[PDB]
């Protein structure tokens, strides 16, 4: 994966990576999320959401209040740099975003906003 | 108080307590479960289930496997000392059990069998 | 009561609540923090710290940098609206603050700054 | 790797893998644990402990009661198949165990027993 990364969310509320690096020479970066396992989206739906570390908490709180129907994300949330939809087992979603929306030296966090799973599903993303 | 406890499971997939003490003088013990929040039973359902620590894993696994239609509990599971029904937010349930079924010197755990919930929603129960 | 709340942080690294609402007719609000359990402060010390949602990350990261000696909080940290001391099991601490420092419309978070604790020990505080 | 795996535990309470497969052909299996980061052992000590899925909760409860000085593991615990010592950042430990102590069709869990961290640091081990 050069300018892309393949990441999996399983039924035990675990991503298969805790850390992503974005090569600064990438014009865009793609994340391809899949969900191994058997659990359905209402019970174990995963999304991959990106924001700065300082924004993560506000996005997670507000996403919980938009609920179910809105994929646990505030529509047009300005703190969200990029995100997939919420997928259940056996689904896949990908998201491509412009690497110019990231500054060198700033800290970023990727996470899932399913209620109560964010604490277990989060990691860091850094430009390199 | 003394022979009853009120317990809450919320939308952040947490219980308000992780250790309960049942006084040996109680002939019976009553647990009153309520679910503050907003999320419905098929997204954030909660139940309070009691087994020995050694049996917890298997009750959870077979519960999970039984599906929502069985309140995520295997029917007539003999490992389950006592259990409430699965409740969505704004619902409540109550269960009373005979303290004679607990023996001193054994480790008991109470937990939720809804998928993924036992990771945080669990706690000890101890005769004193 | 009415303008106060009792919070417990335990040995499983959780708080007993994840949402506090402060009634707008309160001139001051008091948090009473206790630590049920048996673990010492250098291993499972807890505190209750309040900031806006967007400042929580800076406060946690700088707290962790100040170390156990400084109760894992940057001295005179201007983003902290109010906080208790860091306590071990069997200890208690209470803090009262002025409600005029909050405003309707703003997202507040309460959390614990002992390393690792904010992952589970956090909740929303809201002025209603 | 060939009947060995190198795994890391970071300061955000995360192992860098959540599933370990032991091939049946292995007479022994080795785990090599390292702790990247800066946090000391009383705050963020990590250990890799193996047991059946059924014994994990009791191994976790009794480890908590044994104390930091005993590396949060009950001494000579019958349920522990293999384990490392508790390591702070900058340290390394490894453990080699005989694969004849595992049997087909039994579920095994690896986890850390530092208080409050096992819900975040656990995964599956499978004999294939």
């Amino acid at each position: 994966a050069e300018c892309s990364v393949d990441i999996q969310g399983n039924d035990q509320m675990q991503f298969n990576t805790n850390a992503i690096t974005v090569d600064k020479s990438c014009k865009q970066f793609t994340v391809n999320l899949s969900h191994p396992g058997n659990l359905p989206k209402n019970v174990m739906g995963h999304n991959w959401v990106l924001s700065t570390a300082a924004d993560m908490q506000g996005v997670v709180t507000d996403g919980m209040a938009s609920g179910l129907d809105k994929d646990y994300l505030k529509p047009d949330d300005s703190r969200v740099i990029a995100h997939t939809k919420l997928i259940g087992s056996g689904e896949k979603d990908s998201v491509t975003f412009d690497v110019s929306k990231l500054k060198e030296g700033e800290q970023y966090m990727f996470f899932c906003t399913f209620p109560g799973h964010s604490a277990l599903m989060k990691g860091t993303l850094t430009l390199k």
